[PDB]
């Protein structure tokens, strides 16, 4: 379990009472009890009320809070306030300010923007972490430590500049190693002296926020201040253990957020935590697959939801209100998903800055008649009996879609062949093709251990790292299937081009050499003509974005383009290798092809869907010991039915028994419970 | 009227001689003459001219200027220069230039650019003033003061956050004011030190214009920013009036400009002056809007049009001539909502920088045979043939509409609910329904008294200032109709909800609770549905952009949605209070739903039409003693016919005698005189 | 010749072998024996490898290429590697960084953006062109000098600042002449010294790229900047030439690229070259009207294809292939309009940083077992075998369309009428008629002699410079036909309006008055109605964008607007001149009118097709000695057949005789030898 004092799927969320008074909160506990509020996240963002210069730091008001919400046996996510540094430290310390993208030094305003290679920032924010452990560590109520808010943004400021150079020493040695990898004899780049160096914005190598002249320089920067911020955390987090070893510790991550490498974050976090925030566009599958990847970032460890709103959200274009039953439905979607916590923003809605507009448990009226109320109540209660059922259940998933962040750095910043080119967006396109057959996945890093599954797939890879087709290779031989895609294994870690033939390393294992690649304006299309029929693939279908024209060298044409110059040369193709096969998509194809060619694929390898069910109408299984725990959501606005076969099991929402022909509501959701 | 010594509706406009030379004075001279031009605006544009350093002053040039006019009987619009620094200054005392937005300084170039906190600027801009009013004391052409010129535009520099701190300082008194006021438990934002306080701009707390993570330090700074070029315009309005305080002094204002609260403002100034330029998109109901605002920024005082283009702007994105008549028709428009003067920009164009293709009365060609100059000179002569007839002529409307800045800074600067709430699209709304019934009304302040009025309407009151909420009770206890919408009552002066539940203070008129409001994605709508037919109000209509979930209370409910999960709720309710009646609006109804909503309003209270029409003819009233002057108003390409009632009355622009039928031109205008 | 001692057509390119091997440049060598590659265009980005610091320099390296270079007999297109300082240079001497447009101080990054007005840059430039020159002057191989690389961009810095105040005082020669020439009287503008006057960026003037307040100042500063990049070139050029007297100077020009006058910078330069990459959605007639300019800055001089891709690009949205045959007809189109040269950017693709995805002959596979080789191939053996045949060889049109810088800019700067005028776009519509015509045309300077001509025309010719009317009132008089248009001869020099009517100095020829110009909406149209049948003129068609209302003085009308307030006002006039006649084109006409203007015009000059062909066969001659080359390019998918005419003749590529009807083969290209 995340922590085993704590037995259920908490729910809560963070907690702002010292924007209130004593009155107000007795409200509050009042209104918890009713809504089945066991956790409370506090003290995330009061850093200046604890400290109001160099030396001073009052924790009274703090201890208040937490006897009262101890009291109430509500379980506390202790945060140390380091999301948010106080007004005073920006003014007499700038360094803790950063410098921005267009070169700008920042004033004091707005949060999660201390500069990561700060002292003055490392300094406090060190001692504060330190004394809350120190001053609380006896304290039974503390279940999970939540280091600072939210890190993310990156700084160019000049000790970001300074320490840049310091990273770039350790990591490459030499200015010849460093001038090799970043291939500077280019544009006269050569260096002769680190602090020839500088930060990659808007003033020297970059702009419009993704355009680069130098690639390495760019991906390098971009580890660099991910590393920086991680350091930060990593140092808050070993002070924690000092006085508290036994409490766990996490911070709140943002999914898919581009900017840090959190598969490289998640080795040094006891548990992830992260914070769903769908745009009124995300499609109910992407963010399936975003609670994947953050089950993914510890290799099926289940993590917290920390955040999500009960409500509507503030910053979307239009925040619209969400619909009866859709707050409870995301939120069964995460915990189907790896979550063992269901918890909000906010408890109680602020009155407020910028967050006053932002949905709450308790909102501005300041009762529990409520729509959104009662509808977190109800949540309430069916957690509070789903008891410690569910807790550590895993992904038994026999296919794994592959996804990496520094794949994703080199591919946004390259130029081009093509802005129509977009990572996350192929990398989903495969994912939703196993989520509408209800195929049990995982999203896992690339350095993964691949013997877990049947099925990988890695689209656009365009990276390969040290180690990687190796792997592969390895996985495919001992009988596994491996898919991938045009432009992948162009480059290596540094971005630069591995020679002698697209697909570089992994030329052998797809047995096709890509000699050059096409990009199309948008809407324009080709089309993909199966050789013949072949499993739920016949006939043609559509293509575009990119093409690539390949040659066959090894592997089988199962299809080939109906168009252009190239009409006639494969665009899938099939390569045996040892006992395993390679599949190549030279295109990236509609919906309905990709349909027919995941079912082929599993079928292949004999892995079934979870479920037959109608669109929209979403399963995923967690298993605990020789527990299958099937959640079945109803994405849609109508009463659904479908085969939820014949074996003994119950729903665990109603305790009913179900067998063969089961009907859900709208917005429904149910937990099969079966062996 | 606006000066005694004047007694016509003056023509003319800014007139810039200094451009050019004696000779080209004299064609000017004899072109005014046959256009009928009676007033010039001088001297807006050469503080450089005048002051050429710390310590001299030439004002020759200016004087023959003044007295050539003279000889002509023109009369001097006198302008004291500020409008634009010189370049000397801008480089010897830099504090003179602005810190923009990005947090740039600024160096020299453009105009209207002065930091209103500058001491040099202050200095020089006081001694210049004062020189001129102490020159011309005795000069009987002068007729106004024209100070600076179009005020407007954010600094952000060190000057103006240190006197930020010290307006913070004479606004709160003390941090724990300010800290509570601004809500700075939020972000970790205790403030400690008034100098840990900051410009908001983005460095700090805003970005791209409009978003901010503190609108309570946002809406301040631009409350402190109106001020303090309100000073600055004070600071000359004193140094004037000590030499002539018989001689009336303004400024001339930019109609619904966002960035300057005008209604202060106006109070400060003794009589309201303003610019006029459309888009092409402008809607003539909207500039009618705007002329109406400027009106009521001294509570129904005539105004002067100081400036609109006789022809094409230079600023549009399509600079399109105006079409024959359309000059003419506007400039009357302006006249029917209150302008007692019509002056363009400019009498004779530069040649020049940026408005060399900026019309004026005189163009490029220099000489009279000319489209513009024949329309110029057509309008000329009936200004001067209507003589006094219209002058001080005051609205008696019995409809009111509210607009306010500060609301206005507070709905543009929240995040969200909705990028598609435009605060004064709504405002619009409303008054074009009013319009297209030729329901006489006024805009106004939501700190004019109510008294004269039978119907308030107040769209998206977002902010309820102190003294408002009683205000409008007594209005409504006392038989008024009160009317305002969704997400109004939702904040205080300074952007802090008002709690317990909307619309908070005007919960009890209202008779109504605001549950939550949903934002629509752009291009859905709800439909609003009447329970019975009720008037003009007869079966369904459509609503969009926001939708308000309320609950009856004490009202009842003309109208519910037609859709979504809030079907069935109202969407309109009538509250009888007291011997008055208030109607809650709950979501954006279309232009049908309004016309019906308007006609039943003003029924129930007695008020008709001013006269009925076809579309695109408008009708205004301006009443004189007892007399009613009847603008009608042509905006269509073609022949218009209306009935003008039976009453005896005659068109002042031809002297024909008109009753019953009658028809109207193409961009026709009639004025018609009734007892 | 461009280089007597090399008497072919040059074929190769950029080549960059220190980026790689000893090694690889023995198969370099044997691939471009292969491709028939004769010439490499070595050492545009090694300034840093050259330079460590500022005392040493290091060439064995490049005497290394030079040497095995002459061994396979290529010749040399030698860079002085000013295009891109070193990074030590950046660190040591900042000076030599920008300032940009938003006012920021660059740091090192990127290329082609040394501040012109550097000390340090232009100390460091001349000794390493004079050092190069000095080390290489007795080298047989070296055929050509490439200064620097693609100069642009533009400087805001301290230096620039107080050098463009010399350079003001330099062509002025008094403030009192400057405040004339900027009408700086003009919001209060005037300069009491030269110290006062700013560069125009986004901190004074200027905003978002082509917006200003002061287009006098706006436009003598981009003067300024292209002199002083200029001054940068003729530097080098100047020290080149002390040691190498007799080998030819270049630098890589842009085409149409907007921020240099080219026909200053031509001048200065023993033969132009050019870089060609077009757009996507870059009109085949553009392209060509981009070569024909290049001809034309020289006067019909031949000039160098310097740089194309044989494949991709890399800075498109979206980079397609180049579809088979597509190199080679674009390659000869370049040809056919006046190159002597075809050279390619890259000979072996980069590793590499933002130019990895850019085309080479040789790519990432490393043979030449390629699609894209092997067309490279194949083009290459079709130029060792033309030989010296077509060079020297020149234009013999007898029409001529006039571009300008200095009225491109002030177009660009102006504000406004219209956003929608685009100055080059109006240019190619003329340019494109003749086109389609297959009529050969000259594109020229407006300072070009206009006696070899037939047809001149000038469109939009807003600017009108000393000499310009008097030379073309000699052109029309003596026989020839002049073209115009709306918004002609409105300035001067200086951007200041010619008053007495428009087209000012034009009035006289034209022999009309434009009272006034009318932009249009988008979408909005008029319609051009003749008087008469007109030859290929007859009836109606629509035109756009503006429209002019003139009066006839002098001149008949053919046409006259169909719809508006100026229906039945002229809209297309000619006035007999002399012998000659000027039209005057009131409005921006659809291509289907031009197509007919032009054949008229022609028609009515005895200039005649040099050939019919079907649509997108494109058709141009140039004459060597008393031959004529007629290069024949089919840009269709199809094969297309046409006329070839009757005279006996042979096509160059084949060697066949071609006589009456001939057919050329998709994306084909056929050059016909006649008398
Ligand atoms: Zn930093
Ligand atoms: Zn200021
Ligand atoms: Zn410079």
């Amino acid at each position: 379990m995340i922590n085993e004092k704590f037995p259920k799927i908490w729910y809560g969320g963070d907690y702002n009472p010292e924007q209130w008074d004593k009155a107000t909160m007795e409200e509050d506990m009042r209104m918890f009890n009713l809504a089945g509020i066991d956790v409370a996240t506090v003290n995330v963002f009061s850093w200046a009320k604890i400290q109001r210069d160099e030396v001073s730091y009052d924790f009274t008001w703090l201890d208040d809070i937490i006897e009262r919400l101890t009291k109430e046996n509500i379980y506390l996510c202790l945060a140390t306030s380091t999301g948010a540094h106080p007004a005073w430290m920006a003014k007499k310390y700038p360094d803790v300010l950063r410098v921005d993208y267009e070169g700008r030094k920042r004033k004091f305003g707005g949060r999660h923007n201390s500069c990561p290679n700060s002292p003055t920032y490392r300094k406090y924010a060190k001692i504060l972490a330190g004394k809350l452990a120190e001053r609380y560590k006896d304290h039974p109520q503390i279940v999970m430590w939540h280091v600072s808010n939210e890190y993310g943004g990156y700084c160019y400021c000049d000790n970001c500049e300074k320490q840049f150079r310091v990273w770039l020493k350790e990591r490459y040695g030499t200015l010849e190693a460093l001038n090799k990898a970043w291939n500077t004899s280019f544009w006269s780049h050569t260096f002769y002296d680190w602090d020839e160096i500088v930060a990659p914005n808007a003033l020297s190598e970059e702009w419009s926020g993704n355009r680069t002249n130098f690639q390495g320089i760019s991906l390098d920067y971009r580890r660099f201040q991910s590393d920086s911020l991680l350091e930060c955390f990593k140092m808050e987090r070993d002070e924690l253990k000092r006085w508290t070893p036994d409490i766990p510790v996490t911070t709140n991550l943002m999914g898919f957020y581009p900017e840090l490498d959190y598969f490289k974050w998640a080795k040094e976090m006891d548990v992830v935590s992260w914070d769903n925030y769908p745009s009124m566009d995300t499609p109910f599958s992407f963010t399936a697959m975003a609670h994947n990847l953050m089950r993914g970032l510890k290799s099926g460890q289940p993590f917290m939801l920390m955040e999500q709103t009960p409500g509507v959200q503030n910053w979307q274009p239009y925040n619209s209100a969400k619909r009866p039953g859709v707050m409870r439905l995301w939120s069964y979607q995460a915990v189907a998903h790896g979550a063992d916590t269901v918890m909000f923003f906010q408890l109680r809605r602020s009155v407020g800055a910028c967050e006053k507009y932002h949905g709450a448990v308790i909102e501005h009226v300041g009762h529990e008649h409520t729509r959104v109320f009662r509808e977190c109540a109800e949540l309430g209660k069916e957690l509070q009996q789903l008891g410690d059922t569910i807790l550590d259940a895993r992904s038994e998933a026999k296919v794994a879609v592959m996804y990496d962040w520094e794949n994703r750095w080199a591919l946004e910043l390259s130029s081009g062949p093509s802005i129509a080119l977009n990572y996350v967006n192929e990398v989903h396109k495969y994912y939703d093709a196993l989520y509408k057959q209800n195929i049990q996945t995982d999203m896992i890093s690339v350095e993964e251990d691949l013997s877990k599954y049947k099925v990988v797939i890695a689209p656009v890879m365009y990276m390969v790292k040290p180690g990687f087709a190796e792997r592969v290779e390895r996985f495919v031989a001992q009988g596994g299937t491996f898919v991938t895609t045009f432009f992948s294994g162009i480059v290596n870690e540094n971005d630069l081009v591995t020679l002698g033939g697209y697909p570089g390393e992994l030329r052998n294992v797809m047995g096709i050499w890509a000699e050059e690649i096409d990009a199309l304006l948008p809407g324009h299309q080709n089309e993909i003509v199966l050789r013949q029929d072949w499993g739920g693939l016949r006939g043609s279908y559509s293509c575009g974005i990119l093409c690539d024209v390949i040659h066959a060298e090894t592997a089988e044409v199962l299809a080939e383009y109906g168009a252009d110059y190239y009409k006639g040369t494969p665009v899938l193709t099939r390569n045996k290798f040892g006992n395993g096969q390679s599949y190549y998509v030279a295109s990236s194809p509609d919906a309905d092809f990709l349909q027919g060619l995941i079912a082929n694929l599993c079928e292949e390898q004999g892995v079934k869907p979870l479920l037959n069910t109608p669109d929209g109408v979403e399963v995923a299984e967690r298993v605990k010991n020789g527990t299958s725990y099937l959640f079945v959501m109803n994405h849609n606005a109508e009463e659904m039915t479908f085969d939820a076969g014949a074996s003994r099991q119950r729903d665990l929402l109603t305790g009913k028994t179900i067998s063969g022909q089961a009907t859900i509501p709208a917005r429904g959701v149910m937990i099969l419970e079966r062996a």
